[PDB]
């Protein structure tokens, strides 16, 4: 459910 941005990475990327 969490939304990660693809082209934004501040989640799956960015902890």
């Amino acid at each position: 459910v969490a939304i990660a941005l693809k082209a934004a990475h501040y989640h799956t990327h960015k902890e």
